[PDB]
């Protein structure tokens, strides 16, 4: 009279000794539990030792709660690129449960993108990302995209909440879900189905909630608003139901203060109504290849043997 629907989570070769690793500075509070930083010895080839991001789930969280844990973490076990983010190991045997991740040192690309808005102290500060430093971003969240639709996944959350910085300033397409709590206010729930990015959506996700890679490459378009503004919130003084309103009648986001003209025409590629009129991610690295840094060639999806 019925399935079984009892979930496991079943160890593989994915399992790291804890002896192996070592937890130091905290990163913050996900909704499972602590981030920290910490060392992690023969989980990438070639380095003895690698500093690396551990997840954690305490002792005293449920055992329901745990194998979720583990396998929402899991979805990351099929990615090898090297723009999105990395899972290294597992620590499922004994307690604290661990997730091992590729450490990004500067954060989500949200955070970082507002680090660098100038202090209200008339201190000397950097001058906004240049045109290239925009493009070199740009390219890097693109070609993890494309890597993912290769893979046949579609995002439904590109935000720039959802990208992670390296200490060599690369760009990655962040952990699958660990900021959406944090900044809570960039969703809004209208019924099932829950709560959605609505400043980020395509018009045609907001009309019927369905997502494409279509769509990522709309979300894509407000990643680079976002670059160029710092972060700003989209459609700013509009409220979460009037931006429902807006973008399905076809309003756009404005060109943003000095922003070069070459990323505001790839926002607008990225805008267009029509999906099937928006340029793929491919298409979009192959308009800006020939502004990105030589290594990119070397280790890119885009340029691999993999894009075929
Ligand atoms: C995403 C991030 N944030 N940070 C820090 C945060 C503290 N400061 C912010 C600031 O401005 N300070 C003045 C302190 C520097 C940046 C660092 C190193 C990272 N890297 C990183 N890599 C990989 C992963 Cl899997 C995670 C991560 C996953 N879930 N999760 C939940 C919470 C926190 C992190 C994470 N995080």
């Amino acid at each position: 009279s019925y399935f079984s629907a009892a979930d496991v989570y079943v160890p593989d070769e994915w399992e790291v000794a804890r002896e192996k690793i070592t937890m130091s500075r905290e990163l913050g509070q996900g909704s499972f539990g602590m981030v920290y930083e910490g060392v992690a010895k023969g989980v990438v080839k070639d380095e003895p030792e690698t500093r690396v991001a551990i997840k954690t789930v305490n002792e005293a969280a449920s055992m329901r709660e745990r194998i979720e844990f583990l396998n929402e973490a899991s979805v990351m076990k099929e990615f090898n690129c090297h723009h999105v983010v990395r899972l290294l190991g597992v620590v499922s045997q004994g307690q604290p449960t661990l997730v091992i991740m590729e450490l990004m040192t500067r954060g989500d690309l949200k955070s970082y993108l507002r680090s660098l808005r100038p202090e209200m102290e008339n201190n000397p500060v950097l001058a906004p990302p240049s045109l290239s430093k925009m493009i070199q971003m740009a390219g890097e969240i693109a070609d993890g995209m494309a890597y993912l639709n290769a893979n046949k996944f579609v995002h439904r959350d590109l935000a720039a909440r959802n990208c992670m910085v390296a200490e060599d300033f690369t760009v990655k397409i962040g952990d699958f879900g660990m900021t959406r709590a944090i900044y809570e206010t960039d969703y809004y729930r209208k019924g099932g189905k829950g709560l959605l990015p609505v400043r980020w959506m395509s018009p045609e996700s907001l009309k019927d909630g369905v997502f494409t890679t279509y769509s990522d490459v709309w979300s894509f378009g407000v990643v680079l608003w976002e670059i160029a503004t710092l972060a700003e919130e989209p459609y700013q003084g509009l409220s979460n139901e009037q931006v429902l309103r807006f973008v399905m009648e076809g309003g756009l986001l404005d060109k943003p203060d000095n922003c070069p003209d070459m990323l505001f025409e790839l926002m607008r590629m990225c805008w267009q109504y029509n999906p099937k009129m928006r340029p793929s991610f491919l298409e979009i690295i192959s308009s800006i290849k020939e502004e990105m840094e030589p290594g990119f060639r070397e280790v890119s999806f885009y340029y691999s043997e993999e894009n075929k």
